């Protein structure tokens, strides 16, 4: 065969001829989930664009970008104005998947991030509103979306706790108490920096919560007179343990 295999980041395969056509170009073949899709790029490395048609006449446009580091499968109606489905992995960043209604608007997006958490958002309105739900190792997060961020929350007595997400991935995290007693009320700031919740609770710095870069959570206490970390950071692994940081 005249051609070389590439297995791209993110493990899909694409064949590419060794040599150009008088043209120039390079042929691509590729085949995802037993349709085979085919192209022609100026690239010789498994960059370009491959097309097929699904046996109900679906579109079907796999997208490799120039350096490799993404890769975008398309499903468009069979007049192809209009997207059905939309798969993209961003290289040692994450796999999403997109399901979209008659209208072409996304309905469904589930996130499966490269270290294996996950987000999911389901119900998506016209307004970007949905529901939202976090999956990490041990536990799950539920909350909603808006066009704004999403918000995670998990509420423990009269406190509760959001996490939000930023349109542009960035955490910060917030916690409102309604105790109103000073001997009880946990109050909380945070450090955009390191990611960190401090929670105070009659003047004292009780805990630091780290929502860290491999979207996990540690807990760590300050000693009695809230001057000093004591111990060292915990990893949370279940729901009970973020409860139990916000009693």
């Amino acid at each position: 065969k005249n051609s070389v295999s590439v297995d791209l980041p993110g493990s899909m395969k694409v064949l590419v001829s060794k040599s150009s056509n008088a043209d120039g170009k390079y042929d691509l073949i590729a085949t995802v989930d037993a349709l085979e899709l085919s192209g022609t790029s100026d690239k010789n490395n498994g960059s370009g664009v491959l097309e097929g048609v699904k046996a109900d006449a679906s579109k079907v446009k796999l997208t490799i970008s120039d350096d490799l580091g993404q890769t975008t499968l398309e499903v468009f109606k069979s007049d192809g104005s209009t997207l059905v489905y939309k798969y993209v992995y961003s290289k040692d960043k994450s796999y999403t998947w997109e399901y979209f209604n008659e209208k072409g608007e996304v309905s469904y997006k589930y996130i499966y991030r490269a270290d294996g958490t996950r987000l999911e958002y389901t119900g998506i309105k016209s307004d970007g509103s949905g529901k939202a739900k976090e999956v990490l190792k041990g536990y799950v997060l539920e909350g909603t979306l808006t066009a704004e961020k999403t918000t995670l929350v998990v509420k423990e007595g009269t406190v509760t706790l959001s996490k939000n997400i930023s349109k542009s991935g960035e955490v910060s995290v917030e916690l409102n108490d309604t105790d109103s007693s000073a001997a009880t009320k946990k109050t909380a700031a945070w450090n955009s920096g390191t990611s960190t919740l401090t929670i105070t609770v009659n003047s004292k710095k009780t805990k630091d919560l780290v929502f860290t870069s491999s979207n996990t959570i540690t807990v760590q206490q300050y000693d009695s007179n809230g001057t000093s970390l004591e111990g060292s950071a915990v990893e949370i692994t279940k729901l009970d343990e973020i409860k139990n940081a916000l009693k």
